């Protein structure tokens, strides 16, 4: 094994090794949470039914597919940094802290609410992340983190709430 | 310095009479202002949104404020070409159009939905009218314009729109 | 003047006999019709629709419409490629086809949804058959094109549909 | 339970009359089981062509088919829009066309390009009527859409089709 | 041997009594022949231009002129879908044109410009003359193509280079 | 009325009710300034005249497209954090101080200088309800106010006001 | 030296014999010589044609050999992926493939469209054949290919072909 | 009239006044005679008519749309030596060899020799103008009359002429 | 029955006299038949390469053969724009071509490349000469085509070609 | 005759002090000097590269260059909009810019991507510096340029080029 | 370690001698020298372009810098296909280049514009001679690229600088 996990290599990046590697423990934090989320948007998206089934499905998979963007852009930060990010869900299984949902089928307006939740815990560890890396003087982390993850997130959670929202469609 | 007053057409090449463009002019923008409204409409109605049927609803209404969006514009250079003035500022607008104002808050989805067909009906009516008028004064463009696009577009939006309001089962 | 009579094959330059391409062509010929009925019920409930969903169910319509099309011009031209005469008038149509005649007007909804859903099964039960035999017969040309394209699209689509008849609440 | 009869229009807020909405739908839908039968005359054609201009001929049709296939969905949203039910199973097409039935078979290749020819003049006529008819009605949208898509692109076919059976010399 | 000759219509399967296609012909090649001399006009412009607003006028005109040459396409395209022979050669659009030869040189750019909105309006001015007689004759589609695309294209282009001539300043 | 607009609703996108009506109030302002912006730069496209007619009406139509895509931005950040944004213009109108144009048609140069006037009333609003914003935790609206706004309005203004410059074009 | 000589298939990790790649390899390289020969007289028609119906049969000529060569790179492709060698150089095609040589010159119209359907009956009948006894061996996956690609191709493109043979009036008596 | 049809003004594109005059006299003949071959492929994809109508109409639209590009890239070859394109048809047919088809609709197979007359006048112009441009020095042009010009006609050529060849289609 | 045979040229309208075309057709078809191999070499190759830059060379091979392949038919085409014949079926290439036959199996990787870089260099010596002689002959056209694309083509690829045999260090 | 000197700014209505633009146009044309140096590396890299990755690293080293390329224009851009001048000729470049020049001719393979990698790093280095200090002087946009695509890039490209100087085995 | 140095070429499988190689490497260089001051002079202006036509001129300087980065990227290509070394570092174009440098600041448009033309006459001067050269010893694709790429895209882009320059009234 030629580099092991939770350490960076020399990288010549004007960063110094104590910042690369605060940087890629949070950024791989962020990123196991992630890889979860982009799961429970898949597991949707063919588990879902009811007379809302096809606005559902393509919702949850745009959704999906702009989790697995920062999924693919948070772990080339973490290379970019020296590190190596969480690569088998064996072991995205022991960082995250995204709860596993039941194996079968859930009620719909369930399975909403335990995205949101996703979002949520992320949104939370992400503001967190965002300053921590700031102060550490990754100025590039800090504004991956701000443009493209918390950004994501918040649009997303917006489009999932609304439709828990119980209110008349018709008069 | 005002180079040229709102309410007022320039000599123009393109043959049809003062009079006439004038009046089209006049007719114009009296449907320009409505759109202008109805545009911020949808699109106030895009972000509201809310409820089980959001993304459909949200995506609907998107595609027709861009249609709006479109028929202002070309509106717009009609009244451009006919040598007149394009109503402006939305400051403007308001005092031309009769779309009533909507609560400045989020009302319940049926009566958004309610309140975008009274705009396309009241828009259709001015439509079929200034369509008939333009044409008897021998602007043959106009009536075209307000016909084939502003007419037929807002007739489509409508049927659109009016049927998510019909209350029927989904399920058996 | 008919130049070539409908349920015949000619002689024709594709390695199969003509007993394999005659059976071949009936079969296709069923399916196609049963195929021809589906394409025209999705277009009537795409048009016909209505209720909270609207939006959702019309474009979903069409996209199983246009690839129920696509799949009746694959399968007509198969019969063709087999020296066939594929189904062309739909009064001809209403002569093969076993897919029942809907009512003239605007059913509920989940009614529509339901009888999608009877033709979907009775086009897969139909090809599940035609693709044993013509298999048996050594037509793998058609036997793949039945599975691979036919059988597999009104899978899919039958359980899209069929996620919509699913009582079950939307909201907590 | 039917929800809405055929042949009915409903109370809907597009400022036309009821019976305005009521007859332009009458006369939309014989266009549309027409043009129903004509796409479907064309698709036939483009699958049953043989004989030393093939592949130029199966493509013209296909290319009269797609276009004949979008006024059949515009012309019945159309009536949609109008509160109308638009004419949806084949079956029901076949008892409000006049377009004659052609053989189940394969014609000699100049008589189904006559037979295309004759199914557009009955469409042109129906259309000059019906456009003149709906816009003495105030249907300013349904003349429109009449002349500008279902005359024009009709007239431009039978162009097409027309110079095809042209027995001139190709070489000296 | 010639097969048909100008000025004449042929029996043709388009529902439009002789009378009728050959006046909506000869009015039509009018329109043809000045359209031909105009496109020509905003080439020969686009190509002769110079100036401090060179590149932006020079783009002004390439777009022009390529909607003036599908506007001929189009027209001509009616012309013989009517039975008709469209205008071919430049040397006999010569002979019916009425829009005047500019000089063989380079003009000055308000020259060019000047000229290109008297050929607009000479355009226009034969359209709506030929859109409303077209239309008494019972020819629908031809005034819709006069109406919707021949003149409403040339009022918008004409409103684009004449404000390019308005003397104004551009900075304080 | 199921929502008042000047509120917040209880939304789960991770940021506290206080901060989240602050960006909301911050955020409807340079709102509704930019929908009087959009609507000048559609005024002068049509009303444009001149010498360079085709130049200034394509480019005013350039900014007028990149203007609307900020509404859209911004009113949706607006809804993201629970708000309400500003909906019909003559509620537009109540809250910007985007000075009314005259109705009728304005020399060019005075056209010009009325869009730089707005530009630059939007950026020192921009600036500061960055800073605001960010203080109260409000990264993403931080974000979206310097990434889009400022710089999308920096960017229009220098092209605008180049076009002002007298300065000769022939020797 | 040669590293790998044609005929033999490698130890390859792709959950098939042996003995049934090898199968699979000379089956799939009969059919790709005869589909070389096959896209190559296309291309030759598209350029030879003639005629009154020349612009018509030189793009479906052209659409016809766009099709073949994408057939060819595929059964190619396949050969490697079981771990043989694909026929290279034409001259070996030469040797290989059962499709007759065509004259050097121009053909009649009606000559060259003949050759064309010969070819994919040919190629056609082959392929029959070699779907059934490489499903036989367990290659599911080169009878995949052999049947939804190589032909139902065929088979489509002949009909195209042989319609253009058909003498029957174009224009009324 | 500020520049006169058959001169070339000063211009800073390194090649002699005299070079530049011969260049623009040779390429308004090729365009002269291009301006009527454009022309006649459009005449005849409208007036084109028999068994193979929509194969031809096709064939001559796709010629004339290449004989456009010539004329646009040979007018401005014209304007780049600082001579004068040839613009009004009129004009035109004062310069052009190519002769006058009649007013109304000839055989299908006239048509096309009628074609094959045009291309056969413009080839053999291009073959002369390549070589006496470049005896001047005129590299550009003649690589113009030869890449473009030359070789786009006797392709086109090529096409039209095989639909002449009188053969058997069936057996 | 053969209508033209092969090494001959028939009446053509393209300005060049039959011995000119002749020879014209002799030296393309010699490139043509040459090209054909290499074509063919750069497939085998994209299908038999194998190593640590396997992916780089299939694709790198693969960008050449698609180059190649669109000089063969315009070479081809250009044969017959002077009425000559095109080497067809590739026994006659092999008649006609001098490139070697490589061995029926696998190379190892920097003999394929070798082998590749000898037949470019082999088709470049014979594109020089026959530009010269063809040219020299007035065949302007077919001059610029040896030229501008076969010589061009050949020499660029034979340097992205040559640089991978560059035995130098990678890494330090 | 300059109607504006480098290095100073003029008055500009973009609601930040003459100080402060003056400042971050100075730290702009650095890191605009260095870049344009580094885009001339990529593409002297791209041209000269050889050995058995050549293609591989002739793409890797033109994507990069495109990609700095684009910084470049966004970088001048903002010098423009904060009323400075931004370095132009490459002579003004060589004399601002701290990247040191490499040897004319070629250099081993993995010693051009050290010069890379070093030219990235003193990038780098000044962007972090000028990103902080920007701010502190309130150039909100600066700041985000600099670090969004400046660093960003930089980062993300020193990464790829660092992973093709590891000495590793690749084969087994 | 220099693995081969400038001003030379190596042994390369492209049929063309050592001398012939060498030359034309020479001449492609001085091109390439001028090309790059000359792009970077574009971009510079592109970048400081200011007054009534700016957003014109703004556009019009980088439709020119992009086709001038094409031409730097296949003439060094050239020179390396030909084994030589293509000019890499902008301090060692400053040594080759003739093309003077412009002031470090911001110049008068019109200056800016007469400055892009000398910098297009010396490299057309440049490109006629070394056309005709690499031409006479046998470097039939240098010449090709010369005169089809370097010059007809210098020449053009002459014309659109220069008629900016051309002093004459845009209105009457
Ligand atoms: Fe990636
Ligand atoms: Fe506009
Ligand atoms: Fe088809
Ligand atoms: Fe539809
Ligand atoms: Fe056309
Ligand atoms: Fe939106
Ligand atoms: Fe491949
Ligand atoms: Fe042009
Ligand atoms: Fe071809
Ligand atoms: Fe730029
Ligand atoms: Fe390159
Ligand atoms: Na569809
Ligand atoms: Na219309
Ligand atoms: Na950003």
């Amino acid at each position: 094994t030629i580099q092991e996990f939770g350490t960076v290599k020399q990288f010549p990046v004007a960063l110094t090794m104590d910042t690369r590697l605060y940087s890629c423990q949070r950024l791989n934090k962020v990123l196991a949470d992630t890889r979860i989320l982009h799961d429970l948007y898949k597991k949707y998206h063919w588990l879902m039914r009811g007379a809302t089934f096809y606005q559902l499905h393509l919702l949850l998979d745009k959704h999906a597919g702009e989790q697995l963007e920062l999924i693919d852009t948070v772990a080339e930060r973490v290379q970019t940094l020296g590190g190596v990010a969480v690569g088998d869900p064996r072991h995205v299984a022991e960082i995250t802290t995204v709860p596993r949902p039941p194996d079968g089928v859930e009620e719909v307006p369930s399975m909403l609410s335990r995205l949101l939740e996703a979002h949520e815990l992320i949104l939370t560890e992400c503001h967190d992340a965002a300053a921590r890396t700031q102060e550490y003087g990754d100025d590039g982390t800090n504004d991956l983190l701000v443009s493209e993850v918390l950004r994501t997130n918040e649009l997303q959670a917006w489009f999932v709430a609304e439709h828990l929202v119980d209110t008349p469609l018709v008069h």
